[PDB]
């Protein structure tokens, strides 16, 4: 039978990240990702701090922040600890195993030092989730793996979710969900986040498709809508996370009867 | 079969493209260095000693401690001096309208100072579409990554073949591949191979290495792509110029 959130938090197998996750998301009657897909550090900061009572979670691309500095992220986690949400950075980690690890703990972004959670796509076979391991696993982290993609044209269909999916349960001491379109796996403990998602129906000019939340929670089985431009482009960012926050909450609890 | 000399003036040949094979031919070098390290300092002495024996220096400008702008700056006047061209191998694989300010903007502006750049192709052609947009206008290429060296890889069989769709619909952008053979029969195309060794062998993730002589002669491909079979010999310079000969010498051999 289908647990609610709270009762998923409590799982034994459940990840401590996946955990913290699903109790504030319960706590907080929110299942919403915030895409803060911004190039100002202090609009993120100021939509992390208005809009991190309404969301879960929010979703990082630190890569076209023109004034990146860890000093921003920290200002970040403050907000986050301070409104409780998770720090989810989209790096989409994509290459072999010993060239990821770098990417992770290292370089100017220092991803591991700040960001719960990060995603990786499953192309380059395991060695991608294992070289991320030695990092994140000392660190406490945890990973989703993409199962499945909004974009038009995706790839990430058939046996390449279906892999997703062995990886990720194969590597739970690490892995926590999925960036899916729909529930993949059927196991409680996994996280689904999906993309792709507005209210209205439409795309944009380079491939993205969206699907509302009540199609996304509600008869795809999914966790979480990751939401940017349906928030991030309207003049008041709050009331329209509100409209997400609401919409993916009841589609969730209509599910679970 | 066509010398790169040759290729170089192909009808359809992409001008960086182009670029690359003229000095290829000129430099008798098929070598790309994968110069993975994380200090400038080591990044641009190696840019220096070992550009005339290069064709190509791939980066990954997010493992540098100590990345800034003014680094790039002086990696590209080596390239000039030298002559190779700078490959950044960020490995673009998210939606078109987020690749397109991963490319052009935040701290790395990967655009300003990458000749070529790569891509996955699992998200769909958008993932093109949206880096062209900043690099046709910055007169930049892109590779499409349509097999991987690593164990366990889903770069293969239909999802490989709709790369080498994607790259010859592309062809304006898309100038070759990352591929561990040939894959494509159109020879405007570039193939670059990554793991490459050597020695047989492989790491403790994945990784898995064949020879020059099995990539370029046996296999097809154009480019020997060599990180750490260089990078940590203690002499860089000989390590590289064993790895060029081996790779010119097996072109020199299937083109007869
Ligand atoms: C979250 C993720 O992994 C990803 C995968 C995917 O298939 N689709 C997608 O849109 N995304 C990302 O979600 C966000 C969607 O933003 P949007 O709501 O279309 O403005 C972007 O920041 C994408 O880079
Ligand atoms: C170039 C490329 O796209 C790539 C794809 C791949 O399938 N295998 C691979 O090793 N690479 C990269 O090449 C380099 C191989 O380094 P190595 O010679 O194993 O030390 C690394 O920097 C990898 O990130």
């Amino acid at each position: 039978m289908e647990l609610s959130f709270g009762a998923r938090a409590e799982l034994p197998r459940i990840h401590p990240v996946a955990s913290k996750l699903l109790r504030l998301m319960q706590k907080k009657e929110t299942n919403l990702c915030l895409s803060a897909d911004v190039s100002l550090a202090r609009e993120l900061l100021q939509l992390a701090d208005a809009l991190g009572p309404s969301i879960c979670m929010l979703k990082t691309h630190v890569d076209i922040l023109n004034d990146f500095t860890l000093d921003v992220m920290k200002e970040l986690i403050t907000l986050a600890k301070c409104h409780e949400f998770l720090i989810f950075e989209d790096r989409k980690f994509a290459d072999i195993g010993n060239t990821v690890k770098k990417q992770y703990e290292g370089g100017i972004f220092k991803i591991a030092s700040w960001a719960d959670l990060v995603n990786a796509h499953v192309v380059p076979g395991s060695g991608v989730v294992k070289g991320l391991q030695e990092v994140g696993l000392p660190l406490h982290r945890g990973c989703l793996l993409i199962a499945e993609m909004s974009s038009t044209g995706s790839l990430a269909t058939g046996d390449y979710t279906r892999a997703a999916v062995r990886m990720a349960e194969e590597h739970s001491e690490f892995v926590v969900g999925f960036i899916s379109g729909s529930r993949v796996s059927m196991k409680p403990e996994f996280l689904h986040l999906t993309p792709g998602v507005q209210l209205e129906a439409g795309g944009d000019n380079l491939g993205q498709q969206y699907n509302s939340p009540q199609e996304v929670i509600g008869k795809r089985g999914s966790d979480i809508i990751i939401v940017g431009r349906g928030i991030i482009s309207a003049a008041d960012r709050l009331e329209a996370a509100e409209m997400y926050r609401k919409a993916a909450w009841e589609a969730y609890l209509s599910r679970l009867g």
